[PDB]
């Protein structure tokens, strides 16, 4: 039920931060906020992100991409793909004021539980499944080259890739801006209702 034409994976660590997951992955503040699964608790680690190295913050273009992205749903559907914890995902969103009501979220898992942002191939060929997803336009963003090809691959083995475009820069290097216009030039429905 419903249809989703139009979809933006992105990578979290190095992509919509400035740090690449190897160096965030077992950070103090990291850990700490895996296991704070609420709003009230995730926002008490404010000051301490504040007061963070400027490097694991959501940059401020990748904040800017993510508010105007998330104006122009459902004609366009981002989904996060990491494996970070969910609630330091939902944490970082929550300290930058970016509504994560809409954003698809697949993990890491919880203890030995394995989750879907492990495995990044197979949460791209598991979302493509999902039966409200239609081919169309795909942007994918990620830091790693690997993991970029991993999320370009599940989409190739679904035959969900005849319009991606495909960023894989280093950290702090997207032109998040341009990825805008890319999204724009090619999702018809998207730039209709964006001219109010
Ligand atoms: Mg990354």
């Amino acid at each position: 039920e419903g249809r989703v034409k139009n979809i933006v994976y992105l990578n979290f660590d190095g992509t919509i931060t400035g740090a690449h997951g190897k160096e965030v992955i077992s950070s103090p503040l990291c850990e700490a906020l895996s296991t704070k699964a609420t709003f009230d608790e995730r926002m008490r680690y404010k000051n301490e992100y504040d007061a963070s190295d400027n490097k694991i913050k959501i940059t401020e273009n990748a904040k800017n991409f993510l508010q105007d992205v998330n104006k122009l749903h459902p004609q366009v559907k981002i989904v996060i793909i990491s494996r970070n914890h969910e609630n330091y995902i939902k944490a970082l969103l929550e300290f930058e004021n970016i509504d994560h009501r809409n954003i698809i979220i697949y993990p890491r898992g919880v203890g030995n539980t394995i989750g879907p942002g492990e495995d990044k191939y197979k949460a791209v060929v598991s979302h493509e499944e999902k039966p409200e997803c239609l081919p169309g336009f795909r942007l994918i963003c990620d830091d790693d080259e690997v993991d970029g090809e991993e999320m370009c691959n599940g989409l190739i083995h679904t035959g969900r890739s005849q319009l991606v475009k495909f960023h894989n820069e280093k950290p702090g290097q997207f032109k998040w801006g341009e990825y805008f216009k890319e999204i724009l030039t090619n999702c018809d429905i998207a730039v209709k209702e964006y001219l109010n």
